[PDB]
DNA sequence: AGGTAGTCACAGCTGATTGCGCTGAGGATTAGACGTGCGATATCTATGCCA
């Protein structure tokens, strides 16, 4: 397991939603450990059953 | 007076229907570090020996 140092890591730049498409990771989701990780043009909503709508 | 076309009333053909089965998205959920008792290893040095 490669433990990279602070000098080897710069910064995570969140993507930008294009043409009404939400960017997704390799697994089809978005990592939202921090608010800055949210892609530009995206909003997180805590609405139950929102995906069905 | 004579006859066959328009029309209405009972038969076949077919899609909708009520029993049942799959998918896809929700809400619930042990193997190193840190410290310790123990067992093997170091070490400073008081004292008696002869040349």
């Amino acid at each position: 397991l490669g433990l990279f140092g602070y000098w080897q890591t710069e910064e995570y730049q969140p993507p930008v939603a294009v043409d009404g498409k939400v960017p997704r990771n390799e697994f089809g989701n978005v990592y939202l450990f921090l608010p800055s990780m949210m892609p530009i043009g995206c909003v997180q909503l805590n609405l139950p059953n929102l995906h069905r709508v």
